């Protein structure tokens, strides 16, 4: 694809194709999108974040990370679609235009690039990072159990060979630390959304503790509205609630960390399919999944701009 | 640097310094080394191949190209070290002497001179050539995706702005065509090695197709022996296998082309570092990298002169 | 004969005659047909596939292989008729024209050339390949039990001397691997049809397992429609259903592998005669068999192109 207009949004792509997509979008929309490198993965690959901004100096922002778990392909595919959609709707959709005229959006399409490359090369269902450490044959850490929020507590594994291994210590994975450093340095994020795949859930803060967040009433209603918006398109039904009460106790998670940094609108999406295809979601569902998910994300952003 | 005996092999050099090195070596070893110009780069720079021979009539040959991707500095530096090593060991080391007594070695230290100059003056991480495509504000082609081997197929980009742009057509880049004409004209190459950097891999034919080569068993055995030899010095671990099965589909590759030309011992080395420094490998690792890589290359040469 | 217009379609031909037929057809219809060599048989004979295309780039395709079991002569004879039929109907039959205007068809008339030559020279009833086994006086493998789909499981023999020997490992036979690599590299096949002889059956996925495929309802109806079309010409009755429930458990089959690759419309045809003549079907039945079988095949293609 020599243009984001020739890019096939209805098919799954490789890391190279997505990184190329990034430069095309920036070239095509220079006054709106820029590519930031926030670090290097364990295997030295650049970690890229697309910044959508219409100006200002460190305006209130919205963070959206996708693909932290490499095998959740629908998320990177949705991230690419999101990127294009932002450039299409700014100046077209009144609501989204209003958001971008006052806030910035930071989009990380491939949060775990080493694992992503690996899902294309050796193992389609690989989910962890590709870090190697100390004395252990096994490789990789579950980057979404590596954050400094109840790190190492029940809801994560201490075995390096486990699919839910949390890592040696909090923020040990550069893919996670890079985000932590960027967000802390920025200091003005109002929303933090982490996109994952399958189970069709919209969850809010704390998977590591049964303690209820101070903003439970509001986040719960925002979630309810977001799920209804998402559903209005194709009838896809999502369940919502706090992580621990909806799926199970899970520690070292990204939104528990962001919420604890004071980022109020922290939510995690588990995208399409309830098990029919699971992680192997057909490419024919990429666009429909992205479209409906966008409605839910926009709903959250709208509550962020006026709150 | 008035002598190859005073040349600093432990530091990175410029095109001029490496080109000057070539003449010093030829002047110091006239009966063994000669400098051949196989063409000119897009920007007019001479393309040099050092020929190591002890006589004969176009004896079976070994081709070794380095620096096709300009930013992979460890390769050009290793290429210089190799040139010096050949002159030191011939006549002294039994094995290498035997190899050069029946075979010639053609060494191209800087396969992409324009890109190399660019990495020193404008962009340290530039990797493509510097050709101007007429209809694009972008520059260069990925020279190792421009070969006539599955050209234009999946594993390369058709976008002139891509870092993996394959180019207008097979062999469009003069840096590639120069090698193709040279090797075809020669007609008696038995080995073809392409040196690249970082990931620590030794790969054999076909990145453009899942078809396993007819000589898979043999090249896999050669690779295994080569990696063990390389590892024996400092413990550096390399993985090996076909390009597509080890990494991923990649088209327009040099060894896919050479192998299809009937050059059986076609391999590509991805030198040191697994990501700690990536392309910015410290100068302090130049000599050790060259030393260990030499053992691997020698191993391949030995399997070529006997089989 | 110097023209496909004077070619005798009502008689059985040799490998050479069929291969010459291919060139005549390509010479007469250069804008529609091309000859591709996808590999070399065990005994080094070229393996050819006829590509029918009206243009495009990697257009959705339909794969058709015949003669994988050498003694099933009615299949290769039907393949030749098929090739001619496509060149006669494109631009004449609205339905077929529509299929070729959006899709490509790859036809392999003699999937097992070594065996085919053997059925003409030494044993008319030979069905396996002609590969030589290390420690055995017996020759060949049942190419349709050598695919990587339940390979080595119940429904095949591990004894080299058996007529249903599955081989040393999945894809051991180059005749099979050649198709696997081609189809995998292509990546855009929508239908995979394997043509065999006698029993008059149309079967869909899984002979190696009783597990029902996800698309069972659709394929069963497509099969029902295909057999009705086939029967409509001369009244030839075909039975349909899954391989395992219709014939018996059989492992390493082509359509089980193709379906598992994501190629939905995977069917196997067992042509004319239910036992009267068996493999020795009279040449006088070649054209009638080909004609009626075409209606069944066209039916599947129509379902493949639409939706
Ligand atoms: O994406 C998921 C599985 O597909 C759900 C997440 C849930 C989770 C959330 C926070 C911390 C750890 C785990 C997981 O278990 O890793
Ligand atoms: O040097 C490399 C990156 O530093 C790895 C090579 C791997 C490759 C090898 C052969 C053909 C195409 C690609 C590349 O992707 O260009
Ligand atoms: O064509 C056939 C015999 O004439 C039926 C096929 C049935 C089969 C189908 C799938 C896998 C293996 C065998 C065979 O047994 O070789
Ligand atoms: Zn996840
Ligand atoms: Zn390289
Ligand atoms: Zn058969």
């Amino acid at each position: 694809a020599r243009s984001t207009n020739t890019f096939n949004y209805a098919t799954y792509h490789t890391l190279d194709e997505i990184y190329d997509f990034m430069d095309l979008l920036v070239a095509e929309h220079p006054q709106l999108v820029s590519k930031l490198q926030i670090g290097r993965s364990y295997e030295g690959r650049p970690i890229y974040v697309l910044k959508f901004s219409t100006g200002g100096s460190n305006r209130p922002a919205i963070w959206i990370d996708l693909g932290i778990h490499s095998r959740e392909w629908i998320t990177q595919a949705t991230g690419v679609w999101f990127a294009k959609k932002f450039t299409e709707d700014y100046g077209q959709d009144p609501s989204f235009t209003a958001i971008l005229d006052s806030m910035d959006i930071f989009l990380e399409i491939v949060t775990n690039p080493d694992g992503f490359a690996f899902t294309h090369s050796q193992n389609r269902l690989w989910r962890k990072t590709r870090s190697v450490t100390s004395s252990s044959l096994c490789v990789g850490v579950d980057a979404n159990r590596n954050w400094d929020a109840g790190f190492g507590k029940a809801g994560a594994s201490s075995s390096p060979c486990s699919e839910t291994y949390h890592g040696k210590y909090a923020n040990s994975e550069v893919e996670v630390k890079s985000i932590v450093d960027f967000v802390k340095d920025h200091g003005n994020f109002k929303a933090f959304l982490s996109i994952h795949s399958y189970s069709q859930l919209l969850l809010y803060p704390y998977g590591y503790t049964t303690q209820s967040i101070p903003d439970k009433t509001e986040l719960n209603q925002v979630a309810k509205s977001a799920v209804e918006a998402l559903k209005s398109l194709y009838g896809t039904s999502y369940k919502y609630g706090s992580i621990i009460t909806t799926i199970y106790q899970a520690s070292g998670g990204s939104i528990d960390w962001s919420y604890n940094q004071g980022i109020k609108y922290s939510f995690t999406f588990e995208l399409r399919d309830t098990g029919r295809y699971g992680f192997l979601l057909p490419a024919s569902q990429i666009i429909p999944t992205a479209q409906e998910t966008w409605l839910g994300v926009l709903t959250i952003m709208e509550h962020t701009v006026n709150n």
